[PDB]
């Protein structure tokens, strides 16, 4: 009697270095015919935080399950969805934003084939660890401290020059790296720019002072790899705020791309020389409270329309630059789909180019990089559905390269 088959066996395609943003093809051979398994992906944050997801296949009748060739019957997401286990990723703990800051070390997603469609998991048969990079092949990381300016750039592999990117996250404080640093695989100059609680800057952003991102933009197009003769603003929430107050306010850019941005100033005073921007009222009155014990404060904020709030509407008829506004049509942080409308209506009004509006069904206030799973609540409610959403995320990262590659 010949010995027992071998283990079942994973592969991967591509096999090694994946960096966050990209596809992967997971194959196991050597099941049983039509064997019925489960596959779980489970991955540890920064934080030590467990995200996790799981589908029911069944190999066909080789003993083969291939990822891009059988479709999940079932658990986290149905269909022939090759990176389901990555994009319907679900934290442990509710209200758990996933946390990656040093894109210099991978997320490691182990990939465990569990035998049956129990929910209680069978005998594992096999595992792999598959790692995903976020600094791209000889993408190279440049701490930025100069002036007041605090950043880090993110340059592709020589030889230069490269368009250049000004990168900016909404509020929290801090410097988040991992958009440029895989934008930077594209063939871009990025600095992801702080502006608040972060090293030297100020605490918090009760004032913030627009010098200072001329400044910053300034730096990155007097870098001897970065070809100008403008730069990209790249922003999400109040980054996208102050992609349209630079522009309307500065000389330099050449296109914006403004991802769930706001029209109106918010939270703070806007200062830039002898000019203000107040921070448009709020009305607390108007939160919901549904449909579970979340908060939805979507309606907040007063219409930048009205009132004394005209005051903190950004000036955006007196931007030169192109505008890309991408928008989650879910967004329940603020009112995006209005306040890129309002933008647009004010630019027409002006006879100035009339913006591209891309519009996400489903898609909620966090539109990330690819890949990263949906953060629906953190508590208030941020909008989205897993499956929608994470092809918003797919698809706006493809939008924003063409759009800086035709403009820059």
């Amino acid at each position: 009697r010949v010995p027992a088959r071998m283990a079942a066996t994973l592969i991967l395609e591509p096999a090694g270095r994946c960096c966050w943003d990209e596809p992967v093809r997971i194959a196991v051979r050597g099941l049983a015919p039509e064997q019925p398994v489960t596959l779980r992906a489970s991955l540890r944050d920064e934080k030590g935080a467990l995200f996790q997801a799981h589908a029911r296949y069944r190999a066909d009748t080789l003993g083969e399950l291939d990822l891009e060739r059988a479709p999940a019957l079932g658990g986290s997401f149905a269909g022939l969805e090759p990176m389901g286990l990555l994009w319907a990723l679900e934290p442990e703990k509710p209200l758990v934003r996933l946390v990656k800051r040093d894109v210099r070390t991978p997320l490691a997603v182990e990939l465990e084939v569990l035998d049956g469609h129990d929910p209680d998991p069978g005998r594992l048969l096999c595992q792999t660890r598959h790692e995903r990079y976020f600094l791209p092949p000889g993408v190279r990381r440049e701490p930025v401290r100069v002036g007041r300016v605090r950043g880090t750039l993110f340059l592709p592999p020589e030889p230069g020059p490269f368009p250049g990117i000004v990168d900016m996250f909404g509020t929290g404080g801090g410097l988040l790296e991992y958009r440029a640093s895989l934008l930077a695989g594209k063939g871009f100059a990025v600095m992801a720019l702080a502006y608040y609680n972060y090293e030297d800057l100020p605490k918090t952003m009760e004032t913030l002072h627009l010098e200072y991102f001329e400044e910053a933009m300034n730096y990155l197009l007097s870098h001897p790899e970065v070809k100008g003769p403008g730069v990209g603003l790249l922003g999400i929430s109040k980054g996208g705020e102050l992609c349209l107050s630079m522009a309307s306010f500065l000389k330099g850019i050449t296109a914006a791309v403004v991802i769930n941005g706001s029209v109106a100033n918010v939270g703070g005073t806007l200062r830039y020389k002898g000019e203000t921007l107040p921070p448009v009222g709020v009305n607390r009155n108007r939160i919901k409270v549904t449909k579970d014990g979340y908060a939805d404060i979507v309606d907040v904020l007063n219409s930048p329309l009205e009132g004394p709030d005209q005051k903190s509407f950004i000036p955006v008829e007196r931007a030169e630059s192109t505008f890309l506004f991408l928008v989650g049509q879910d967004d329940h942080n603020w009112k995006s789909e209005f306040y890129a409308n309002e933008a647009c209506k004010r630019l027409q009004a002006h006879g100035r180019r009339k913006p591209q509006i891309i519009c996400y069904p489903e898609t909620g206030h966090y539109i990330e990089p690819p890949y990263f799973p949906l953060c629906r609540a953190s508590p208030i409610i941020w909008g989205g559905e897993p499956r929608a959403h994470a092809m918003a995320q797919v698809d706006a990262w493809k939008q924003l390269q063409t759009f800086f590659h035709k403009h820059l």
